[PDB]
């Protein structure tokens, strides 16, 4: 037996904070967390303890350490079927990654509505506040491969599979309310442009290259989502702290046959929070798995990710009332014009058991709708309906991808489809066609109706000639980017300017930079000038005279477009670094930990080596990581307790930890002699907002620290950070 | 409702004779038949009665008769996800067929040994006469595609999957005791030669072409199996009436580690029985699915195929005691030298539910052995071990083919292998490697032992240089073909001559026919001359003087090599055509059927049209088929009762029916005025052996017919048949 | 050398009647028959005479008769890359057959118009009677597998790939002028009904079974093509002696943008001819490759299949 | 066979030998080479046995494995020399 005597190999099957235990498969970490979908997977879950090691054919293996050979230094024999089986399975482990959103992290959970929606939709999963729908959610980046980093600048995917009693509904959205392009025909052009360039396959996880900015400069329809991507929305703090949007206008259909246009929203109950670019970029090197880790850990802690589903609803007769087209996926519907109605709440409360089996193989597709929903003519949505069925044939090996356990409906499914590679279902129906008399026509079509009815499309009127033509109503490109711009706070606007400036500086062909700046001059001259200045470009007189686009139905701003303008801070689940010394004042630590615990904020104890340090009263303190092994990038705030400060005062890593946290606008709190660190970050004696300081870590010290953490970052420190060499 | 009111759409769920009921899926036909494998497939069985028609996502379909279009004469819309799911699944229904043995028919059953064989093998499925092992058996041809015909001349496959408590054991045999080639390296050559020629892909299901005989003429090692293939062995009457052989010498390993050499045998308990060539050929056109049908129908009738497993056993110290090499797969072990020891019984007692899911997807592989068996150095076996794992990666879509339900072990299987296309099992093991401490090293290796132990190879001595060399001991090609020839009856010899003669007639390049005749001169000059003559070839003086090969260890014949030398007829499950007239004598019919029922022989009632006829006494006789629709090819004998014989006396089809049966040596019985039909087949007034005749269909009229049926065909008739124009 | 002294192994590279010579690959049989498409395949045609036997990696093989083994009666060694490459390629030879029309026989040829059609179509291949368009035609049955018999009673497929100067045009037709069903949504139902039944996979190449007639009895729209299949149309004598049809109304469009409705037809210059049922069925047993053989041999003889 | 889709990965252009390659292997997914050999097997008379095996020799000969002596029992055992 190889496990240590003390059982420390095995994580407690209780919720634990990040770092307290090794992470573990969901069914072993939280065996009592159940929902209908998780239970239905039980047929295929395979354990291991107490079982003999076998081939795939069930033959017990005596010696899994050696190939069969003729003498112990001789050649390997072809009759070694144990070796070849094991090697063959290994040799064929990989499947094709997703064409886009290959990098993503998933969890199980459940959803339920706040109130019946049967007045506007007959969808069963929205019909009853006490009917729970299992869900499986995958969050993702867009451009990079499955082994790329999490904290890149990109759009994020937010895909939700609802295993309803009337079929799978997949709501396949992103973290911004519009897309870069109008018609699915251009998707491969756009994606080829954003992806690594085809000669050398560079760069990974980055829009900062010529082809992407070339396409942008030539396709101003992209400018709206480009603005969102260049803002801090492009670098979320966590999948828990971003919005999700279905982007397209869909339809809701009630039992009376009435259609209402809807756009879908997820509101993060943990609040909206993003990183800053220097931090996000360096975090792709220090921990390329930061978002994956953080989501998995939040769930093991009990800090379940929660989202509120919301609908913008527009009656059918109001289709043409806005000064943008509701079917144009590059246009958003301002919440100032159409409020988001809250619809229900989704809680993600268990991680998967096997990433490959459940995450990699999950197939989400926006064509998977249920009665009570329907599509519209959105020309991007229309082409998506073709892609997500078609792509699984190579990705998942064939047309039986719905039989892969994660994908299976929990409701009944019966039909006359047969065969296909890796067919699991053994059909006993004498008939494989309909109409049939030999099985009395079963399974049977079901008329549409109020509940449990067959699917019928809404009978929308279609009147037009067969054309390949963009609707003229889609031909407006600048007003929504401007509305976005004007709705950001001054610091968010600076971050946008810095995002464009950084990205365009990596574009080798200078005319491409110029052409993008010219597009910026059509949105906002202040933005265009600020970017131009960073690129050493001077706007021409004509560019300076470009008339700014019109307001969006009278709006000069909409604060819901900003991450930060309206506070919605939630510290629960956030994490603080506590920089230890070899003689910690235990009275400081006790007060620190008590206040953090009261607000559900986690701590990591850091030192210049691993092992333990002993505090002033004999308490043995285990060290989670070194200053260098768990950098300030990975925490929300830094606290330094008193004690033997001379131990760490001249440690370069400890000093840098504070300089890096300071530059990235994080709250820092310094107790007792830790106040000596004020010098490294140039804080004046009288102190400064964003640095908490006191003789000791009392209740007052922690309240203030906790208040700053609720506001996420110390924006008012931005003018002070260009001086700092960090 | 589309089913008829009287419920006649639904086959009776009880044993019925062939043709009495429509055929049905095995679990609907025989719900009460069970074994441990059939029980374990229950989780994937899908019903159909009383369920709604859905998409694969569980969405109820309202209209499964139309596409979604813009207006009822308008274009189809891309948003029709119900149409595209359904067409996509249809578009990807097919998977590659097997490289060889693509054509095959399969049934579930069970095996039981007669007694424990623990003194000679530790194999668990042979350890206890009470231990019953589920099986799945697939029988097949070799050459033709999945859509080729059953009653071709070819070798047959007889593949058995034993679902043992210690793993899957696949016994992958043929119906002749040798193979055509010695070393696996030549398999693609031989198989390319026998297969349709690569320019034009002709001929299907036939060795009667130039490239096959070219190869054979250049590779005399193939002559042994060619003799079998050219005999009536190449055209079995039924998969129930052929022998099976593992071909190779394998090893049994007992609990003390002692190795015994073994060759595997299957003895058909329904006896040995073949067609004649003209019958077999025509039958590929009248019913290309005859063996598949016959197998399914035997099982639905309760005429379950039964086979006895037997072992020829040779002590290790006897390896070199014979004139041929035990490892040479072109050599048989005469039963006169090493008898077949009976081991156990196998009964196939349930048809599959879905042919594709269970039969097409089944993967058999002779490397799938269990503790208590091991391989030898037979260099054809040796290369087989590589192929049957390899081929599944394309054929079945990847390395998880063991998770396709029909292939799954019923015993436990646990290991560290992960991922791969269409992965079903969701592993919860924190470790995916060993050795590991984080799961205490589970699943763990198991030392070899008397039972329930790990697989260890037998420590055979290997000594020699790395060579691509054939063993000189394999370089004798004629003595076995000669023993086979001399062991055949004179009519079986005639049929061999005529098999070579017909096949060689289809070889377009005359020099190939001559080179084959030259090879036959090395085996037996009588055989060679008879073939030569049918080809217009004259043997040279040299050829006439070739010394015949030596006998095999003193044997100048072994009658176990003959199909018919030793009668072993069983009539149960055979079929008789009864040719009706419009006024049948009912006393004749009652007597016929009563005698047939007593012996388990089935009957089909034929006429010139469908519907019914009424017998002299008013009895209504249902007609199964017309004379033309169910030709004599498909039955084992023909009886014509009295009645209004004038009604059919001038019917070409009815006359021909008798001529065809007469030509193919089948028993024919004629009662009262049905004796008029003697003219059509030119029978003397005093009658002849093989034609039963009498005033009325009893006393001993049925005993005599039933006695002819036990002898299978009327061999004495052979000189009489060249006369008849049929 | 294994060939016979008198060279009778090699068929003459000149047209010869059926059975006179062994049949051969088309470029060895008729080396001077050329068209643009046939010439464009020259980069991928591989010969054989006078070349050494190699692996796929170009390594010359000394002994293509034996695996590598420890002793001449010993076990086969994993390091035998020659054997494993050869057996790997063999083990993966097959690809999925077509879902329908899996059984079919194909030939190269050419098309030429009788006159310019630019009044009714701007299609480039129809613009000038001197425009020669290479074609590749595959004839087929519908129901049976790639390995089933040719002279079954079935509809026949007649597919022509036109390699035009402005794109490939595939005219994918059958030998009757209608289809069994009205709407593509029902194609998997019709095809499952006609194909071998799912419990036992019987029968091959035949509509003569319960599920086919069940569907037909419940879907009267099928009756028209059913009538054609039940006539001697369902049993052609030869792919050379049957009609072809596109079935659908399509449109021609001319340079002015005017649309004309068109249905396509192929008229066989060898005339129309079919077997009788008893002969056809029996022929599926005596020569299940009869139509494939007869097409190949007509072309080798110079009886070129011609269609208008 | 999975990564590159089948047994014809050698016909993907980067992977192709620049020297001659001829054999009796046929078919497989994505088959590019169109073989004109009347024979797809050896030994064959119908194409005078071409392409032909080549004896090993000093230059341009067939591959033959070094005849290293093998001696021992069939074992799954690590050599003690590796320990
Ligand atoms: C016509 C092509 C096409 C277009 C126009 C879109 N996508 Fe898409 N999307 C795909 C074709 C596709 C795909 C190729 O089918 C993917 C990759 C593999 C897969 O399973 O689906 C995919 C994956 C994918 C995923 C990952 C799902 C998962 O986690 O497995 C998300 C979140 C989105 N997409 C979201 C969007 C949004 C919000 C779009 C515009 C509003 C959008 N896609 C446009
Ligand atoms: C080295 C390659 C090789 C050689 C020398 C053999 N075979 Fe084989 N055999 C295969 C390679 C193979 C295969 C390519 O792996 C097949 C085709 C598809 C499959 O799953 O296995 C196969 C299938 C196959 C089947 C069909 C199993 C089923 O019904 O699915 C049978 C009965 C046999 N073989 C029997 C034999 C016997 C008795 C042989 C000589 C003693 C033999 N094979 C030599
Ligand atoms: C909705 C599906 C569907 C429908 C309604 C049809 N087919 Fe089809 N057809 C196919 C789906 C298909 C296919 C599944 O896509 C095939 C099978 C394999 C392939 O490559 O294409 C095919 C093959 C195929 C072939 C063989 C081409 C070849 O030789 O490779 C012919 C001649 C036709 N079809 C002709 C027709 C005609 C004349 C139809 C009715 C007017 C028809 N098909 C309806």
């Amino acid at each position: 037996s190889l496990a240590p005597e003390d059982g420390s190999h095995r994580p407690a099957a209780e919720p634990t904070p990040p770092g307290a235990q090794p992470t573990a498969p969901g069914s072993l970490k939280a065996p009592d967390t159940r929902n209908e979908k998780l239970n239905s997977l039980e047929d295929v879950r395979k354990g291991s303890e107490n079982y003999a090691l076998t081939t795939n054919q069930g033959v017990r293996i005596a010696d899994d350490q050696n190939s069969l050979r003729a003498g112990s230094r001789g050649p390997t024999l072809l009759e070694d079927f144990i070796l070849r089986e094991k090697i063959t399975h290994f040799d064929h482990e990989r499947i094709p990654e997703r064409i886009v959103h290959a990098r993503g992290s998933a969890a199980h959970g459940y959803f339920q509505p706040y109130k019946s929606l049967s007045d506007i939709t007959k969808a069963d999963f929205l019909s009853d506040p006490n009917k729970i729908t299992p869900v499986f959610v995958r969050f993702s980046t867009v451009q990079g491969g499955a082994g790329s980093a999490d904290t890149v600048r990109d759009i994020r995917g937010f895909a939700t599979k609802f295993y309803t009693e009337e079929g799978i509904f997949d709501l396949v959205g992103n973290n911004t309310p519009i897309f870069f392009i109008q018609d699915a025909h251009k998707f491969p052009d756009f994606v080829h442009a954003v992806k690594p360039e085809p000669h050398w396959a560079i760069p990974q996880g980055q829009n900062a290259h010529d082809t992407f900015w070339d396409y942008v400069s030539l396709q101003p329809e992209t400018l709206h989502n480009v603005m969102w991507a260049m803002s801090d929305r492009g670098i979320p703090r966590s999948y828990r702290t971003m919005e999700g949007f279905g982007i397209h206008t869909f339809r809701l259909i009630n039992a009376e046959g009435k259609a209402t246009f809807v756009r879908f929203h997820w509101k993060p109950l943990a609040g909206k929070a993003s990183l800053v670019w220097d931090e996000a970029q360096k975090l792709t090197g220090r921990d390329p798995d930061f978002h994956r880790r953080e989501l998995w850990e939040a769930i093991e802690a009990g800090d379940f990710p929660e989202y509120e589903l919301g609908f913008q609803l527009i009656p059918e007769e109001d289709e043409f009332k806005f000064d943008f087209d509701l079917l144009d996926p590059t246009k958003l519907i301002p919440e100032e014009l159409v409020p988001v109605q809250r619809v229900g709440k989704m809680v993600l409360n268990r991680n998967p058991d096997n990433f490959f089996a459940e995450n990699e193989q999950a197939a989400f597709h926006p064509g998977h709708i249920v009665p009570g929903l329907d599509f519209t003519n959105d020309p991007l949505l229309q082409g998506r309906l073709f892609s997500y069925t078609d792509t699984q044939i190579s990705r998942l090996g064939g047309p039986n991808f719905h039989e892969i356990p994660i994908n299976r409906p929990t409701c009944p499914y019966h039909n006359f489809q047969r065969d296909g590679m890796h067919r699991m279902g053994i059909d006993t129906n004498p008939a494989n066609y309909e109409p049939n008399s030999i099985n009395d026509n079963w399974p049977r079509e079901t008329p549409p109706g109020p509940k449990r009815g067959g699917f019928e499309s809404y009978q929308e009127r279609v009147e037009g000639n067969k054309v390949r033509e963009r609707s003229p109503s889609f031909g407006e490109y600048y007003s929504h980017p401007r509305l976005f711009w004007l709705s950001q706070t001054p610091f968010e606007q600076r971050h946008i300017v810095d995002g464009f400036s950084f990205e365009l500086s990596k574009v080798v062909r200078p005319y491409i930079r110029e052409r993008v700046v010219d597009q910026l001059a059509h949105i906002d001259l202040t933005l265009a000038q600020a970017v131009a200045k960073n690129l050493g470009i001077e706007l021409t007189d004509d560019q300076l005279n470009i008339t700014p686009p019109p307001d969006v139905n009278g709006l000069k701003k909409d604060p819901s477009l900003s991450l930060y303008a309206i506070p919605d801070g939630d510290v629960k689940g956030r994490v603080v670094a506590i920089l230890l010394n070899d003689e910690v004042r235990s009275a400081d630590l006790l007060a620190i930990l008590k206040a953090l615990k009261a607000k559900g904020v986690h701590a990591k104890l850091l030192y210049s080596r691993m092992g333990e340090v002993t505090a002033d009263d004999g308490t043995v303190l285990p060290i989670a990581a070194t200053f260098a092994g768990a950098p300030s990038l990975t925490v929300d705030a830094v606290i330094v307790p008193c004690g033997n400060i001379a131990d760490i005062a001249d440690n370069g890593d400890a000093n840098y930890y504070l300089m890096e946290a300071y530059k990235h606008l994080k709250p820092i709190a310094l107790a007792g002699d830790a106040r000596k660190f004020k010098a490294t970050i140039k804080i004046a004696d009288q102190g400064e907002e964003g640095i908490v300081e006191a003789d000791s870590a009392d209740g007052s010290f922690m309240d203030e620290l906790l208040t700053l953490m609720a506001a996420h970052r110390v924006w008012s420190r931005i003018p002070k950070i260009d001086k700092i060499p960090a």
